[PDB]
């Protein structure tokens, strides 16, 4: 119905706010930030990977958001960004688009970005995935399952751009199991 | 975004309580049907093919419903049910799934699906939506772009059920220039 960010469900009296309107209205699901495009879990993680680079925040008790919405029949989805991250790309540079010119490729507001043919960034977004369901999300959207918009370079590996994306969405299929996901294929099929 | 069936939208005292709730709230869309598993387009339509076999219903005036929610500033996504199809499949049976003792196939509803394999029913289902963009729509959200849930045939020529959905929605990408469209990829990716 809405989306709200994880600043937005850390402030009580706007937690309250949605509560009561989905409680008065036809509304009874919101979608909640897990991972936004800032790179930063919305909550206090404790999976190693993301402790160890500072990747997250206290942007809200996952606890508490979950607690409230389940306790009054709304449905939380969690959104979860995958390759515009640009904390994991800075901090493990291996795993950022590379340009032609050697080195991190920036975009028009100076971010470096996951380059989704080095797979070793997969582990990293799925484990995030994984955490939050036992947190008790309900379902899982991928947003961002794509490359930037001449100066990138890659090594595919001999795979297209959307076979790649592919891989990594079965990657997830296989790697949560039983887990309600969602991503847009027009995100795929361009 | 809240879903809307064709119904609700064709009830004047309806519209204007979801027009309300956009004004007052959060909410900036909502999803309507254009065509529900039903087999029905919720509006009178125009195309040859449709009006041939009957399979459109006055639920909804498209050109007011379109017109009240814009003129409040509310994207409206035409939601587009694809092979869930019980009429153009028993109006035209060489479209529908084979069952593999004989006829067409049936659910445990008693109802008949198109064949995904069947590309001759393809250009019907994109002429609807080509219809509905005309209309005003502002995206399109295909749904039950899948085949049903060991008593179905086909003849496959070799390609599996997930790359016959991705070659359908290519032929969407492919028809629908500049149209935003949408569905969700783990409605494929299984």
């Amino acid at each position: 119905a809405l989306y709200l960010t994880g600043w937005t469900v850390g402030s009580d009296e706007r937690l309250q706010h949605y509560v009561d309107l989905a409680n008065r209205t036809e509304i009874n699901a919101y979608v909640v930030d897990i991972k936004d495009d800032d790179g930063y879990v919305g909550y206090e993680s404790n999976i190693p990977a993301v402790r160890e680079i500072g990747a997250w925040k206290s942007k809200y008790n996952v606890d508490k958001v979950l607690k409230t919405f389940h306790d009054n029949n709304i449905h939380v989805i969690g959104r979860l960004v995958c390759f515009k991250d640009p904390v994991l790309s800075s901090k493990k540079p291996e795993l950022a688009v590379k340009s032609v010119n050697g080195g991190s490729w920036r975009d028009n507001h100076n971010l470096t970005w996951l380059d989704p043919y080095n797979k070793d960034s997969w582990p990293y977004l799925i484990e995030i995935a994984k955490e939050a369901v036992e947190k008790g999300f309900d379902e899982i959207q991928f947003d961002y399952i794509r490359f930037p918009n001449k100066s990138m370079s890659f090594n595919t590996g001999g795979k297209e751009k959307h076979e790649i994306i592919n891989e990594f969405l079965a990657y997830a299929r296989e790697q949560l199991p039983g887990v309600v996901l969602s991503a847009d294929v027009f995100g795929i099929i361009l």
